[PDB]
């Protein structure tokens, strides 16, 4: 099972492209798209290369040899008009070659290859090499000297409709010269929403007859007397068992190894400066999992209530964002009754130079400043939006009764 152009064992699908096993060819899929000659005469549904290019492309390939090992199979020819350097693109790889990931997908030898001008890379906590090769720059905010391989990995997890400069958040210049300097930004969905897990915790609605005397809790019907109602005040607790006629409701209470450095900066620079008066720290021995507790902020109808949350780094921190959660329950329209959070920030806007103390305080400025036109609990965006005075009496109540 090797590459049918490369010659080589799948090993690393982020550096040689998914190795693909379809039309019984296999062949890597960053290998497919570099080849020089392949012209793509088929429609998008290998990612419109047909077995038939792919084959006299290996043809071809069998006649030229690499500048590398000396063997023959090399299909990735330098692009100069001058230059005559075919390669293996591996082998390109580990000598310095750089392939371009725009237009012709064209790819550039060590000695003809395009060249910037030119601490520590934010994204990884971690001195920048000496080697120019592999460390690229921005050309806008910061011109930030990046780890090659950490911007690559922040354009695989973040798809191109997310890839932007880490802090003015770029999206014209600073991608095209990433492409310029051989950096793949596929055209796809972001990995924290492409993996199955998805977001269904913000997804979720209750489901549940509160009432000591049901009519029947798993199945409501879609309507009629055996249909659901919400309580209008929480949100968070069949119609015939409320036994009041179809013609609102409230309740009775209503009446890897990267990652982990990372995390252990992250959580130093927490000790050093707390967002919010806030304490955090790992359960148990586990440093992907961590308890944090936020004063509630001043001027608002959470003042003086003590929040716990939840924290649960993912494993390609930062490059995904971790998964935050309240165990407190809060009335608060972004914030459900499991303690789930809708904040933009741990979802989309996702910058892996964010850190999990930006992350806590935009969670104090969105207990200041809810956003009730997408919320997660309607009832309560309805209530915030419609009278503010009851949504601050019912806010410190619960702050009361919960929280502190
Ligand atoms: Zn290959
Ligand atoms: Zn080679
Ligand atoms: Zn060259
Ligand atoms: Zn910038
Ligand atoms: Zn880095
Ligand atoms: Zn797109
Ligand atoms: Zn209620
Ligand atoms: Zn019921």
């Amino acid at each position: 099972p090797v590459c049918l152009l490369c010659l080589q064992e799948p090993g690393d699908p982020e550096k040689l492209g998914e190795f693909l096993q379809k039309d019984n060819l296999c062949v890597h899929y960053f290998c497919l798209i570099l080849s020089s000659r392949l012209p793509q005469k088929g429609q998008p549904n290998l990612h419109g290369f047909m077995p038939e290019d792919i084959k006299r492309e290996a043809v071809r390939a069998s006649k030229k040899i690499c500048f590398v090992c000396k063997k023959k199979g090399a299909a990735i020819r330098c692009q100069n008009d001058q230059c005559v350097q075919n390669f293996h693109l591996p082998c390109g790889q580990e000598r310095g070659c750089l392939s371009q990931f725009f237009g012709e997908y064209k790819s550039y030898c060590r000695k003809h290859r395009p060249t910037q001008n030119i601490e520590s890379c934010v994204l990884c906590c971690e001195n920048l090499s000496r080697t120019s090769v592999e460390n690229i720059q921005s050309p806008c905010c910061s011109q930030a000297i990046y780890h090659r391989k950490c911007i690559q990995k922040y354009a695989h997890t973040s798809a191109k409709h997310f890839f932007k400069c880490p802090q003015c958040n770029n999206r014209e210049e600073f991608p095209q010269e990433m492409l310029r300097m051989g950096i793949h930004i596929p055209d796809r969905d972001a990995a924290w929403e492409l993996e199955p897990g998805a977001f269904s915790e913000l997804y979720q609605r209750y489901r549940h007859c509160d009432a000591p005397i049901c009519l029947y809790r798993d199945s409501f019907e879609d309507e009629g007397r055996w249909r659901l109602i919400l309580c209008a005040t929480c949100g968070s607790h069949h119609r015939d068992c409320s036994s009041l006629r179809p013609n609102k409701w409230e309740c009775n209470e209503c009446l890897a190894s990267m990652a982990l450095k990372r995390i252990h900066k992250e959580l130093n620079d927490l000790a050093r400066d707390p967002p919010a008066q806030c304490r955090a720290g790992p359960v148990g021995d586990d440093m992907f999992h961590w308890q944090a507790t936020i004063m509630g902020p001043n001027d608002s109808p959470y003042q003086g209530g003590v929040f716990f949350l939840t924290i649960h780094f993912p494993t390609d921190y930062p490059f995904k964002p971790p998964k935050v959660a309240f165990t407190t329950r809060i009335y608060h329209p972004n914030i459900n009754s499991n303690g789930s959070i809708k904040l933009d920030i741990l979802r989309s806007q996702w910058s892996p130079a964010l850190t999990i103390s930006k992350v806590l305080l935009s969670i104090c400025s969105l207990l200041c400043d809810p956003n009730p036109d997408d919320p997660l609990v309607p009832e309560i965006a309805r209530i915030y939006k419609t009278d503010r005075e009851k949504y601050n009496r019912i806010a410190r109540e619960w702050t009361q009764k919960y929280a502190m």
